[PDB]
């Protein structure tokens, strides 16, 4: 796509507005609005100022000025405004320089393409990525000095089949889903198939090639949509659209979805998982008929690499404290650093699918939704490439159910981290092969190990939780 | 129909969706949906993954996936969702050998209708299933530490009769069905005529053949609507379809039905009568005018069949809890294992349908809905084919009301089994006419009995149920 | 006799006393789902001209002949004496694992786990008793306490030798140990069936007679098991709307 | 005092219960009654039985019976029963042999005290704890799949200055307590000036030797009585009942205590600083006018041992997951490892004295009173023990509001532990120190590390805390 491209496609829609977006460090997209009559060349050629001071992760207040360039290749037309509006995203650069910024996620993404090159292992990386979410009807939460509360609601939920009527007052026609029932029944037990409808022909509108949808394993409401598996930058910008039109299909049909990780105790969480392949000159590199799953040397070591810098990687690919409230056994979520063929209780599976080379790949099941889509799929690719380049020979495959191990038997594999503090400090201690090549830098992964202790560690830290309240009122 | 005929129906419908559907152990069925555009030659050659072991009945979570291959004789247009969906139905198959799963109820069927042919005996299996259902207004229901509740309501419902306003405040306006009285007086007694209207339409426009439609005997509205008699796979199909037509038709008008074999206490159960017939080159086989109720020798040890092994089979025909509610004395469901013409109080019941061969069949009475439809009809056929080629004798027949008899007279007529722990202990210990032909697979009646006896016997067994504080709170 | 007639003055003071100061007392085996039943564990010994027969330090627990005998008729008899000392369809509820009531019909000493347990007390003869942890308070102590003698003297008469002791937690038992251990009857139905096959230990020297045992057997069937069978359970409900 | 002083004062009083009680594992007191007729020589000579299996702990199931043996030292009237009752502490004791229990708590002290003796160091420790407590109006609490919630309230709690009533309905008459503000303004700011009186006159007819009492710093009543110190064992039975009578007399006049560490967000957590030192034959150990803050060589090292062990010491003195929730800056609580006269931001404070040798002592400002008396001070005396015996010394004291620390400074000296797992794995990797004598046992420690991990940590880890939905419900 061209600037002339995006100019033609704003006439023939009859465009009111268009909508500049960005990526803030932590995984959130920003936006302001401009006319139609000043969309124009001077947008491409000059670019468009911001508030660096008021996006997380970017600059002091001292040095706030910060510059947008357009990315012609991100052009879609809004599905929920009335005025007509084009979206599109933006790189940050230096309104000095001109320079590409070090901490804008975008730029992270398109670093790491270009050094994959340079490498000579591959010319382009494959990531398929199942966004699962739930699709909630209201929540609610505070946090006081003599008082914290958080509470989440779905019409489906299991924990209302004893309610009189529903909100509305409308009686209580049951058919709710029980607790790790949802994937996959009939409606009326599903109820939320027509709202799915409305989600796939939306992303299907917006250029999205769709597999397929349906209800997911949680009660209330959890669901998935998976999409084409596209190159690592593409795959991550999809990944912010993805989320945006899940998010305002549910907000304008009355509903509010979720991407955290853990918002139910006692049921499935909501994972990210990556699928993920190597490919050279348009030929796969994933595929050996001899090898364990039908794994090739190449993916043999990319999977070396994952697991190997598990400890620290989590760190992008697990980036809040609530992600490892989903890492706990019994919920089809990792709890150990174990590859395995068919086995949802792996961190990496490999998913069945026979003799075409095509089809062969990864899945790194540990990533959750709750970061940064740029960074994720960036940091995993780093950690990969290093497992390759110095051949990463990871531990024997374990073909077992690795919740039901004996005590004595899980301790003898390694296990996933138990919070993001020691992720943090993981991250902190060792981080040599997430800046090969400049792909991250130094001021990028210090500003992220500060952000996260300052932002998100020490404020749940210093807050006592209900539990506490139940366990030690009466010591 | 072909695979061709599915991509012209699809094309010529302007087909949005693809409905993928399959059948877990206990009976539910399950789905997820693909775009058009994603419906193509593939599916047919090489098929699509699913989680095998979120399916209950299904694979550990270290074996999970599983694959699934179309059935294209079961494509449907969906009536009730918004953008157009092209419903059907897939067989399940091992993802490394492409071959049939042992635990599918659809291969079960499959495997039934081969083993009849092989036999000798006949080619065709005929099935014609009534199974009843009530349209209710609401339920709900809880278990906790400290106590327990259920309550179903309609608003024709006989307890309703002094309530001084209807559930949204209008008022009550008389016309309540009593107790046994809903079989069947005209409007406005019968406050469902609308309703069974649509429900009647839905089915006709989904390729039914309808035979009749009517108010049942039980109060709170329930109903019963006849479609023609199919073979074995069709007929177990068929039921699946009629369920989720019944069900959606009622929730997109504002009800709730169940299938639940016995949801009122004092009032009639729901049942799920099969009548059975074979035939062999397109000629009945059930006809002699010189037998009892016109029976040939065949159609009689099929009977002995079905009688003689009722104490096991009915593990799968009568397979839940709530079924053993229905099996008492007073609501035209059986009580001990008999047969006779004209009469509802027995096991099997034989139709008068005069001197026509292709009219003359036996009637099952002892079947429920609460189940797996391709897994009861192919146990009922077992039976029966176990019955002829062993010339099972059924006992002599008894032309009278069951309910009545003498205490001494009721003593030497075997009664139906008591409650679901039993039939599953029977089942164990003995069900070699299941694996006859390799029909049931011992791996397939091992996870029956496992998934009952842990899901279901045992949750309701340490439960307190809500009479015991009636008998014994004061003692 | 004096022990039956102090268990009913028991309840009703109890009772009582309770409602007096604004509450209310069950002695129902259990009305909590997930928490610990009430039993009524009947301590038991056998006395001689004012003496006790059960010690001997010899024996394990430092019981007697006559005392392990006697665990031997409880143990032996309890199919059908459960009739009598677990007599309602809520008793059965009580009789699951991870409460402190027995799961399986085995004697150990110290152990909370077993059906009948011999509790630690030294070298005093006096002491020395049998703790029969299978009983409830849901039914007729008179009846209960006769029951388990009868059963207790049946074991003596006929020297019944009960099945070594496990002194193990017999909720956690591997599945092939845990299996080749009888197990306590699962519902009121099946001891009833099996008091009504074989009662003869209870009719000797006329103590029980055949009209309080049909009785008895036709009142539990007419009165409570056919009542409870016939009505839903609201977790079918749970179970079973969308099927 | 003997058995016959007790059967003397059971008499003259005309006591009609005797409540037996003893120390579970945790730190919980627990009690049955007997009749005053059977309070007789036979408990002193065969002890009592009770279920070893019900107490947190203790025995297994198989092992159930336990035996309890009476300590006629620590009678006292109860303050609180219609039916006048005598309390008496108990030992614990194996059944079979009459030996000691090695996780009875009390046994554990009663080792202590003799393990000093057999030192030579001295033979006597003497413990002053100031255990201070919130006077509350209310606690509710709870946790579920889609929610959870705690609130605390009082009516002199500041979040309340803008309520329209009171809970009773009653006007708002203002003079609450400010956050931070509630020591020690006179009446009616101080709302709990006649309940502390009742504390204080409760305490004193129950043999307490009584020093002071006042509002403490906290908003929502918190408070603190003190009495005189004592020896080791004695120190800790104290405590027990000071807790026991505190939380009753509140109960008895409409309101509820807690001990719990921190409460509040954002105001003073609740301590249990404990004053300590070391005596023999009659005299002072700790002074010496040469020392800095007038410290001995025996009382200096004592505090080099207290602050080298704390990484696993604080197992046993802040032994739960709330205790880490007061450990952070700007609440007169410990953040670092130092010790400093005058000073109640650091760890130990040597209080202003002057020159009597007997007023000299060292206060360890760490522990709290969520946990058990008679371990943690035991725990406290083998590392102080250790420090003496090693002569381990403290690094230089820093008479400075270690709160305010430059960065540089704060970074050069040892932090208190971030959480309970820390200080669990710590004790488990080295404990030696805990051990000699056969004070503490293997088997006692290797049970305080699966209770806390199994009962505390694991549960708390595992539930979402409410504010994960203030940072991530948007994700
Ligand atoms: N060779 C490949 N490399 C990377 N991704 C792929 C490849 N083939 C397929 N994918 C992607 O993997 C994802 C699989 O998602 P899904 O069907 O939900 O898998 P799962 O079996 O884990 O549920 C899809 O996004 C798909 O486009
Ligand atoms: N020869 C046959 N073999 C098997 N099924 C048959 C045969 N003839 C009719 N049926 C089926 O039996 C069913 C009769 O249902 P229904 O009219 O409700 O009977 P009932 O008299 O038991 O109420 C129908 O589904 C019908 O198609
Ligand atoms: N020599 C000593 N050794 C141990 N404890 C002592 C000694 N002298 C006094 N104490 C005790 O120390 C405690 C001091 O409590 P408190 O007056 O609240 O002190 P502060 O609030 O200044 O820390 C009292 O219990 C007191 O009896
Ligand atoms: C059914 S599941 O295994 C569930 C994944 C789970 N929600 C997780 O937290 O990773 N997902 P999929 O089959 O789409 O890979
Ligand atoms: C009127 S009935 O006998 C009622 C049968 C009952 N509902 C049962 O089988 O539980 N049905 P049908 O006349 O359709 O055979
Ligand atoms: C503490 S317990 O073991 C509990 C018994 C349980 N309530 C039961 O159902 O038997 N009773 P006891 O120690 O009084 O014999
Ligand atoms: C006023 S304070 O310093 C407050 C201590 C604080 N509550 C703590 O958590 O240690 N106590 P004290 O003066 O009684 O030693
Ligand atoms: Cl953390
Ligand atoms: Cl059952
Ligand atoms: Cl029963
Ligand atoms: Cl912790
Ligand atoms: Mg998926
Ligand atoms: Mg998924
Ligand atoms: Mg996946
Ligand atoms: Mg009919
Ligand atoms: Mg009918
Ligand atoms: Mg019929
Ligand atoms: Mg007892
Ligand atoms: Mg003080
Ligand atoms: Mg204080
Ligand atoms: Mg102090």
């Amino acid at each position: 796509k061209t600037p002339d491209d995006v100019f033609k496609l704003a006439k023939d829609e009859k465009v009111e507005y268009v909508d500049v977006r960005f990526c803030d460090l932590p995984g959130i997209m920003q936006h302001f609005t401009i006319p139609a009559s000043a969309f124009d060349k001077s947008v491409f050629d000059d670019g468009l100022a911001f508030d660096g001071s008021s996006i997380r992760g970017f600059q002091s207040i001292h040095e706030s000025d910060m510059l947008l360039l357009p990315d012609p290749e991100t052009a879609r037309i809004d599905p929920f405004r009335a005025a007509k509006t084009l979206n599109i995203n933006f790189f940050v650069h230096d309104p000095f320089t001109l320079e590409p910024y070090s901490r804008d996620p975008r730029n992270i993404a398109r670093k790491a393409e270009n050094y994959l090159i340079s490498t000579g292992i591959a010319d382009t990386a494959y990531f398929g990525a199942e966004a699962e979410f739930y699709i909630f009807d209201s929540v609610s939460f505070d946090s006081r000095a003599n008082g914290s509360f958080y509470e989440v609601d779905a019409i489906s939920g299991w924990w209302n089949t004893g309610a009189a009527t529903e909100a509305d007052g409308s009686p209580n026609r049951g058919y709710k889903v029980r607790h790790k029932g949802g994937y996959f029944p009939v409606a009326p037990n599903d109820q939320y198939v027509d709202l799915r409808d409305k989600m796939l022909t939306n992303l299907i509108n917006s250029g999205f090639i769709l597999e397929k949808g349906h209800h997911e394993v949680g009660s209330g409401g959890q669901a998935e949509i998976n999409y084409q598996f596209n190159s690592l930058l593409h795959a991550a910008d999809d990944m912010q659209l993805y989320k945006y039109i899940i998010k305002n299909t549910a907000w304008q049909n009355g509903k509010t979805v979720t991407f955290m990780p853990k918002p139910l105790f006692g049921d499935n969480g909501s994972g990210m998982h990556c699928h993920q392949s190597l490919w050279k000159d348009g030929a796969p590199l994933m595929y050996d008929e001899t090898g364990y799953a039908g794994l090739s040397d190449t993916a043999r070591h990319y999977i070396g690499g994952l697991l190997h810098h598990a400890p620290s990687l989590l760190a992008f690919t697990n980036p809040t404290v609530n992600s490892y409230k989903r890492l706990v056994p019994g919920y089809e979520a990792p709890i150990n650093l174990v590859y395995s063929q068919r086995n949802r209780s792996a961190c990496v599976r490999i998913p069945i699918t026979g003799s075409n080379p095509k089809a062969k790949r990864l899945e790194f099941r540990s990533p959750d939704s709750s970061g940064n889509p740029y960074l994720a799929f960036s940091a995993m690719l780093m950690a990969g490439l290093d497992g390759i380049k110095n051949k990463i020979e990871p531990q024997a495959p374990v073909d077992k159910d690795l919740y039901e191990l004996p005590p004595e038997e899980a301790a003898s594999i390694p296990q996933t981290p138990t919070q993001l503090s020691d992720v943090i400090d993981r991250l902190e201690a060792d981080h040599e092969y997430l800046t090969e090549g400049g792909v991250f830098t130094n001021d990028l992964i210090e500003t992220w190990i500060s952000f996260k202790r300052e932002n998100e560690i020490e404020p749940v830290n210093i807050r006592p939780h209900p539990y506490e309240f139940a366990l030690y009122y009466d010591v």
